[PDB]
């Protein structure tokens, strides 16, 4: 598996002029090793990233809707994204599940629609504090992945990346360890192996999507089942390149 680093800008930066400055910084970064890099940005900034970002990396949307077009005011759709040459989207990020109330049925429909229309997806999952403290993390994450699995069209697993988010460690007063990252990425790989087979489990990149910074990326990357990262705030900073370059420890 090729190490994979996605930079999720989330709803940032505030201005397209800042977005262009960030792209200029990224374009001069010296990448070491072997790594697949994707940068996800707000919809309004996708055209300028697609125009200006280094072509050895790829641009990603942060969401898409379930339909090609139509009477869905405010939604952006897969064909719109693709018409710029953009090939990636994030789906099911904890912020969209938990704040914008996207449920698993909605997300499964997005995954199917995106994949059957030639997108690649970064599909996010992860358990909350109650399930973590009950000792039911693997059961919760399995339920999420089991909803995702039937949505993946035949022959499309090459275009699926899964990100694990330790939601239990976001705004809760608890922090995740490196061992927690390894354990939960391994849990996901074992769910894949049991439900769709070892061949698929061995090729799907499973990312850690907790807090990833220059000070912990190397140790996280070295974990055997951690295939990369879905990076939050550090993707807006020069430290993103440290994280990209952590692949050499994997
Ligand atoms: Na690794």
């Amino acid at each position: 598996r090729t190490f994979f680093v996605g930079g999720n800008w989330k709803a940032n930066p505030k201005t397209v002029q800042e977005a262009e400055k960030l792209v200029e910084m990224l374009n001069g970064a010296k990448v070491e090793g072997n790594v697949e890099v994707v940068v996800a940005a707000p919809f309004a900034f996708l055209p300028t990233l697609q125009q200006k970002l280094r072509k050895d990396w790829k641009v990603s949307a942060e969401n898409v809707f379930t339909k090609p077009n139509g009477a869905f005011t405010g939604e952006v759709t897969v064909p719109m994204i693709k018409s710029f040459g953009i090939e990636w989207t994030i789906l099911g990020h904890s912020e969209r599940r938990d704040i914008l109330k996207e449920d698993d049925e909605f997300l499964a429909a997005k995954a199917k629609f995106a994949l059957e229309n030639g997108m690649k997806i970064i599909y996010c999952c992860g358990e909350h504090l109650s399930e973590r403290e009950a000792g039911k993390a693997s059961e919760f994450v399995s339920a999420q992945i089991e909803k995702m699995i039937p949505a993946i069209p035949a022959g499309k697993w090459d275009d699926v990346v899964i990100a694990y988010e330790p939601i239990w460690a976001i705004g809760t007063g608890k922090v995740a360890s490196t061992q927690d990252a390894q354990e939960m990425c391994k849990v996901i790989r074992d769910i894949l192996a049991a439900k769709v087979g070892a061949d698929i489990a061995n090729k799907v990149r499973i990312l850690y999507g907790g807090s990833v910074k220059p000070n912990n990326c190397n140790e996280l990357a070295a974990c055997p089942d951690v295939d990369g990262f879905l990076v939050g705030g550090a993707s807006l900073e020069a430290g993103f390149i440290n994280i990209v370059n952590s692949n050499v420890h994997s």
